């Protein structure tokens, strides 16, 4: 009954996805490596949930969107490891892990063993339950972390069609799920206290055009204010957002963006923990030999800021699995593999627009180009100045070139000797670097 494998990769997330890949370049062999996770699918390419996923029309669904295709790589399908001996034991919870016995329990009893761990257990999302909130456990009020919570959403806009919808949060993910809610033909709110959107990012002048083209759009933006409570009928379903300035909110559905933490329960106590995750090397290993924890979780060394970090990118999530296999089969080789070093790389979809940022969003900031929201194709960023060099750049509307010289700025730190010749350069400046 009990399964062992040399290596187990814990959890089915993106981390996981791409440390199977390079397991197979890596040349690992059948019945060596076993993937277990909590989701009844192979592992997918999470982003694609509060985009494509959640169209009308030609929408994105599984096995279109499995890893690695998210990156230009070839479609993992479920045969894709059981052809090459990878055991993909999926709807298993591993509700226990024995570290120092190397022994994972399942939440039926069964038990898994293993010679190397790779944690990618990712982040668990945050809900108003867990705050406690008046009414927050009334039906249709939804979260979006998984496939089967993208499957619950889509079931509620075709019930609720033509409703009336309440997104609540101001991040990437209410941005997103606004956008998506609009385009399914819902009245939309959106309730957040920051003063503008996207705040651990967005200027308040990037802010300003999102904000001003979801208007035109449709889309009620309401910052300032506060979901405090919830009212709901007599089969619990939700029926409205009390807000913490007196107004109340109609609400067919309510769909929650309000962050994630990483899911490290399993491992407390027997794992070091910084900054909310688990602390690892620039190799992606734990205080313990052969446990390794990438993605979500890892609090790693960020090389080119001389700091430990951790991240919520899902280029983050491929290179660090892919950094902690090639670590793995380099101890097991001899072979020295380089310390691992990422440059912060965030993007963001929605409606007819694309951004992307690099790097890190520290010191003075200019906004350039063409931040028109009624323009056809809005093509805008934005600098960040830190001790006389470029430390973040953000764009939207760039093509694939402009988004590589944006890279390359934030990558490299241009001198800059003057502020205001930066901002008449503008996307210029990028090209010519
Ligand atoms: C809707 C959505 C949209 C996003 N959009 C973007 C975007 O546009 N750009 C971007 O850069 N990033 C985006 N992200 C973030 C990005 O997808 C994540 O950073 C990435 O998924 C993390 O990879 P991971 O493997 O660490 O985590 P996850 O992908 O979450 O993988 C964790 C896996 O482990 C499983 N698991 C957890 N605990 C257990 C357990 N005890 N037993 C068994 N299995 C377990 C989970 O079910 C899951 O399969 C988005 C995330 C979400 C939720
Ligand atoms: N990229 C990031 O900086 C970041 C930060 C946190 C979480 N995340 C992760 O990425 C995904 C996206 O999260 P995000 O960026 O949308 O989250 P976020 O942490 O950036 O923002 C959550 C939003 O909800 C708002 N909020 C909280 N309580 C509220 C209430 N009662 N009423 C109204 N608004 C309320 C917050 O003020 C904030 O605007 C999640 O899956 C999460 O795990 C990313």
């Amino acid at each position: 009954s009990e399964k062992h494998f040399k290596y187990v990769i814990l959890g089915g997330g993106v981390a996981a996805g791409y440390a199977a890949r390079e397991f197979a370049k890596q040349g690992v062999k059948p019945g060596e490596l076993a993937i277990i996770s909590k989701e009844a699918v192979a592992p997918y390419e999470r982003p694609a949930l509060s985009k494509g996923y959640l169209f009308p029309q030609n929408a994105a669904r599984l096995p279109g969107f499995h890893v690695c295709v998210g990156s230009g790589g070839e479609r993992q399908l479920p045969e894709w490891y059981s052809e090459k001996g990878i055991e993909l034991i999926l709807s298993t919870e591993i509700v226990k892990a024995d570290l120092s016995t190397k022994t994972l329990t399942s939440a039926a009893g069964a038990t898994f063993t293993y010679e190397i761990l790779i944690i990618a257990t990712g982040s668990s999302v945050i809900k108003l339950t867990d705050f406690g909130t008046q009414g927050a456990d009334s039906n249709n009020i939804l979260y979006l972390r998984e496939i089967d919570d993208a499957d619950k959403l889509v079931a509620a806009i075709q019930a609720k069609k033509g409703g009336k919808a309440v997104v609540v949060g101001g991040g990437y993910i209410g941005l997103e799920l606004s956008a998506a809610l609009k385009i399914n033909d819902f009245d939309v709110t959106m309730v957040f206290p920051e003063p503008w959107c996207m705040p651990r990012l967005f200027t308040a002048d990037i802010a300003a055009f999102y904000e001003a083209y979801y208007t035109n759009k449709g889309v009620k933006v309401l910052k300032g204010t506060l979901a405090v409570g919830f009212d709901a009928n007599a089969n619990g379903d939700v029926t409205a957002v009390k807000l913490k300035d007196g107004k109340v909110l109609e609400a067919d559905i309510v769909v929650v963006g309000v962050g994630g933490r990483p899911l490290t329960t399993l491992f407390k106590g027997q794992v070091a923990e910084e900054k909310g995750g688990i602390k690892t090397d620039a190799f992606f290993e734990t205080s313990v030999p052969g446990v390794y924890a990438i993605g979500d979780v890892a609090t790693f060394p960020l090389k080119m800021y001389n700091e430990l970090r951790r991240v919520e990118h899902v280029d983050h999530s491929r290179k660090s699995a892919e950094q902690a296999v090639k670590a793995i089969k380099g101890k097991e080789s001899g072979e020295s593999v380089p310390e691992y070093d990422y440059l912060p790389y965030f993007y963001s979809r929605s409606f007819d627009l694309g951004w992307q940022f690099y790097g890190d969003n520290v010191g003075e900031t200019i906004l350039f180009g063409d931040s028109d929201p009624t323009s056809s194709k809005p093509k805008f960023g934005s600098y960040w100045i830190k001790d006389g060099k470029v430390f973040g750049a953000f764009l939207e509307g760039g093509s694939p070139d402009e988004n590589n010289a944006i890279a390359k700025v934030a990558k490299t730190q241009p001198p800059v000797a003057s502020i205001e010749e930066l901002k008449k350069e503008g996307l210029q400046f990028a090209s010519k670097i």
